[PDB]
């Protein structure tokens, strides 16, 4: 890796399809705001899943890891002050073959506290929250990011810490 890190957040609750991208990292510091890449909030479509989470750090540069192709970006959610430091994520249950559980939200705590609610999809649950650290990196498990809106989906994703 380029930026070290002394550990890595993850949550019980999301799948396990799809292929890990690239761990992208803040170049200095850490990230305190995330946009995400969702389908518009219409009707008819049928509901699929997120395609992408993309973190802004307080050093203005911004990262992603493995997206997909669907969906629009949403404007940022930011720290209201400090930066992000625990993720929870919302996904329905599954069964033994179709492990319907791709990220349909996710939502993060700031260090002050603040409770930011991505604007997604609201079918599932919200899991338990992950624990505490300083959230500098990420990386996402997503299911066929170039095929088509049918099975591509973020299954996964996972944040590194730093000092």
């Amino acid at each position: 890796r380029t930026r070290e890190y002394t550990s890595v957040i993850t949550v019980p609750n999301g799948g396990h399809w799809g292929k890990w991208g690239i761990r992208q990292f803040c170049h200095s510091g850490y990230a305190n705001g995330f946009a995400l890449k969702v389908e518009p909030s219409q009707f008819g479509r049928d509901d699929t899943a997120l395609n992408g989470i993309r973190l802004r750090c307080l050093d203005g540069s911004v990262i992603e890891s493995l997206v997909g192709k669907w969906g629009t970006w949403t404007s940022f959610l930011v720290c209201p002050t400090g930066y992000l430091v625990s993720f929870s994520l919302r996904s329905e249950k599954s069964q033994g073959g179709g492990d319907d559980t791709a990220a349909n939200n996710i939502q993060f705590r700031c260090s002050d506290e603040a409770v930011l609610v991505g604007d997604g999809l609201s079918w599932g649950r919200f899991g338990p929250w992950s624990k505490r650290c300083k959230i500098c990196g990420l990386q996402t498990k997503v299911e066929s990011p170039q095929g088509l809106r049918d099975d591509t989906a973020l299954n996964n994703v996972r944040f590194f810490c730093c000092k």
